[PDB]
RNA sequence: AACGGUAUGUCGCGCAGCUACGCCGUCUGGGAUAAUGGCUGAAAGCCUCUUAAGCCAGAAGCCCAUCUAGAAAGUGAUGCA
């Protein structure tokens, strides 16, 4: 029984797009050249996605919503954080 | 005597047939689950297997694969009529 929006700054240097509850993240280094990319169906977790290329942010918002509703606010952050870490740097895993 | 009868003759061995006390087969990988263990990750700027979305691993169990029956599941392809 209520209405509110989060949002999330994307840098520069990191092209997105976002459609259908689709968010394919990707990335082109300036030296090297070697695109890379990145795709995730969010469907689920039904929530407006809208890229604002003015900010370069991503803005997500979570109507009527009850308190399960509004985590998936965070855990769509979550996601894109790792995604554009990933992209970009890329993860590594040293175990032994 | 030979070759037979009768005592549903007794003893010895005995193919065929059946039979065990004999002989051969019982291979083999999925899928979704139950308990439970994990990954990423909010709610709760920390932290958590989800007590939230999403993903992985998972029982002699359940469903497939295999095997038995099978179109009054009134079916079908091909020969003639």
């Amino acid at each position: 029984p209520v209405l509110h929006q989060e949002h999330f700054k994307i840098p520069e240097n990191i092209k997105c797009t976002v459609k259908s509850g689709v968010v394919t993240i990707e990335h082109q280094d300036p030296k090297d050249k070697k695109t890379t990319k990145l795709v995730k169906d969010l469907s689920h977790l039904k929530l407006d996605f809208e890229y604002d290329e003015k900010d370069h942010q991503i803005v997500a918002r979570c109507w009527f919503g009850n308190r399960k509703l509004l985590a998936r606010i965070g855990t769509l952050f979550g996601i894109v954080k790792n995604m554009i870490t990933g992209v970009t740097l890329g993860w590594r895993y040293k175990m032994h």
